[PDB]
């Protein structure tokens, strides 16, 4: 944690090996979201890319 937080609007389903799964209500990290389409965040274990568009920044 630490840097920008993020809340998952709805909960999400990975569909690749880069993907990861989360859910709606979770405040999560911020790893990376220069990409205008997939955001990658922190969750549980290991990190990995949602879309951009279900998560709300949270500054």
């Amino acid at each position: 944690t630490g840097k920008e937080l993020v809340l998952v609007l709805y909960d999400y389903q990975e569909k690749s090996p880069r993907e990861l799964t989360i859910k709606k209500g979770d405040i999560l990290t911020l790893l990376n979201s220069t990409n205008k389409d997939w955001w990658k965040v922190e969750v549980n274990d290991r990190q990995g890319f949602i879309p951009a568009a279900y998560l709300k920044k949270l500054d």
